């Protein structure tokens, strides 16, 4: 047997290694990090790779390896796939865990816009499981924490991180975890997955999809969303991507929305994301 080298980008930064048969399927690979995490709830978690685009994909379970890196390097990174509305629920404070790491880079990335009192509420959690209690000898008035809060660091941002942090005293890194979800669990963006398209005038919108439905980012004014159940069929031809909008009460013919994606891959790629998020809450 012919194994491959995999190097799999942890949520805490570090780098996780271990070799697979060369026509192995993503649940392989997938089965080894969650083992090496200690992680049981897993169905929650994915790994990406980057293709020959660049574009982030997620390593489908089923499928070799191979067919889907291609000609890329064997490189993943271990992410949240699908965020839990209610991380209350998760049965293990691991998975709280993971997921808290998760949400700490969608925060410092800008992908979760946070404003800068939740940034500072976070960053307290965050340091509060991290460090423990507050302690004055290692923070002194011009105290910079080694944790990333943000996607643009100020001394005001530290020094509401230190306030909101002198009022965790006792707090338990699991306890400091909770809070740290309940709180950003209720973030517009939360678990949101977000695409470039254009509608049907060739305006430039963002379609994002989470656990609740599928969004479509206009502009700042009408933002128009679709709770699942609101939505029937979704597809894909060419660079297009359709959404099949169930008929509301006495109107006689659904109304179908399409956009136009960058390729095909793109177009196929939020076609994937939106199947298995529709079934996801579906779980739910
Ligand atoms: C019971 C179970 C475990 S993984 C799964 N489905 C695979 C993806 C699609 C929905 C969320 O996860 N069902």
């Amino acid at each position: 047997p012919k194994s491959m080298q995999c190097k799999v980008i942890l949520l805490d930064g570090s780098e996780y290694t271990c070799d697979v048969e060369k026509r192995s399927r993503g649940q392989v690979l997938f089965d080894k990090v969650c083992e090496h995490l200690n992680l049981l709830e897993k169905d929650y978690f994915g790994l990406t790779y980057r293709d020959a685009e660049n574009q982030k994909n997620w390593l489908d379970p089923a499928k070799e390896i191979k067919k889907q890196v291609r000609s890329g390097a064997w490189h993943f990174s271990f992410n949240v796939k699908f965020y839990p509305p209610d991380p209350a629920q998760l049965s293990e404070d691991i998975t709280r865990y993971y997921l808290c790491l998760q949400l700490r880079d969608d925060i410092v990335s800008g992908r979760l816009p946070c404003s800068f009192v939740t940034l500072a509420l976070l960053g307290s959690y965050t340091v509060q499981s991290e460090l423990g209690d507050y302690d004055p000898d290692e923070c002194g008035s011009d105290y910079i924490s080694e944790f990333r809060f943000a996607p643009n660091h100020t001394k005001e941002l530290e020094d509401k991180v230190i306030e909101l942090h002198k009022s965790h005293r006792g707090m338990t890194p699991a306890e400091a975890e909770m809070h740290f979800l309940e709180n950003a669990k209720k973030l517009s963006m939360y678990g949101v997955d977000l695409h470039h398209a254009k509608d049907s005038e060739g305006v430039e919108i963002m379609l994002g999809v989470c656990a609740s439905g599928l969004l479509i980012y206009r502009d700042r004014l009408r933002i128009n969303r679709f709770a699942w159940p609101k939505v029937l069929k979704i597809s894909y031809k060419r660079n297009n991507f359709y959404i099949k909008i169930r008929p509301g009460e006495f109107e006689q013919f659904e109304s179908t929305i399409g956009f136009k994606l960058p390729n095909h891959r793109a177009a196929k790629r939020l076609w994937k994301v939106c199947v298995e998020h529709h079934t996801f809450f579906r779980l739910l």
